[PDB]
């Protein structure tokens, strides 16, 4: 559809040229239209940007949910390490996720509150998913009993460190080393064991 | 002096209003001057911005060095936790550090390379400081002998997670909780009684 062609053209231009650098005339020209036709489908440039942000929001949370629900939940070490490396692979391959992570670090100022609500909605969903999963793993005696909130806060903090690296550092070697080190120390801290035996 | 009065006024305005939001006429008006006086001391607005950035670079590395050299080095847990909580306290109380952290996440595009060089220089200095300090603590038997690069990567990663929280979350209770959780799991992972023997 034309609406989705407009969103795809805007996504590319926004992700590569920034918000202020991207005009509706630019977007319309990519799809072969005039500016007036974009208003047939979106209220203004803010609405177009926020419509793409809403799609990208779903991209992120659907990915986390697949990683935390569709994997082998008897292996917490694989589940949680796979999600850390996974966000790196999703950033490499999904243009909407790139858009999401990059604009999370610098949203248009007049849209900050709406973008913040999108991010917050996903963080709360992640917090609930981690809290329930970590509790189940402790009851199953797969990891030592310990404060669930601490484990969730530390894991989401390590996710933040990985996300900063992927967005600001263009070096897959430096990123792989950083994720591996964070994972190794985190998992030692959670399991209070140096290796499973 | 007038030059340091101009830099102080520009520091505040840049840190609170952004690069484009801040004009030389704005800066001059704060100090009771006209624009011509700013060019008596700076080549242009970029030069003024980068001069503040160079001062802020020194603010950061001097603080890290004080926390890692002037504390009780027989207590690694106090030294490293004090630096994690400390960056938060420095951001709350030092305008140059606020400027440094905020513009690190979004530098003026045409000044990206020079700002990146400032940040990179400090990161390399921190890497060397941690590598030497961590090795010394292991030789002194204050923490278990283990891979130093892993410990350095993990600690600098948790510093990154804390800095994201400090800049993007304006809730001191949430930030305190995040730092505490990251520190507790990191320290458990580093100090594992299973690492020994």
């Amino acid at each position: 559809m034309r609406k989705e062609e407009i969103k795809q053209a805007a996504l590319t231009l926004f992700a590569n040229n920034g918000f202020e650098g991207t005009s509706l005339a630019d977007i319309a020209g990519v799809v072969g239209l005039k500016k007036q036709s974009i208003y047939s489908h979106f209220k203004d440039k803010d609405d177009l940007f926020l419509s793409i942000m809403k799609d990208a929001k779903s991209t992120e949370i659907d990915y986390y949910r697949a990683k935390l629900r569709d994997s082998d939940l008897s292996r917490p070490d694989l589940v949680l390490s796979s999600l850390l490396f996974g966000v790196k692979e999703l950033y490499d391959t999904d243009e909407a996720y790139q858009f999401w992570l990059r604009y999370g670090f610098y949203p248009p100022k007049h849209l900050y509150e709406v973008v913040q609500a999108d991010i917050t909605e996903n963080v709360l969903q992640m917090e609930h998913e981690f809290t329930d999963l970590f509790s189940n793993w402790m009851e199953q005696k797969l990891i030592p009993m310990q404060d669930v909130e601490t484990m969730k806060e530390a894991y989401m903090g390590i996710l933040d460190a990985v996300i900063v690296d992927i967005v600001y550092v263009n070096d897959p070697e430096r990123t792989e080393k950083k994720i591996t080190a964070l994972w190794q120390i985190f998992w030692r801290g959670i399991t209070l064991k140096a290796l499973n035996l």
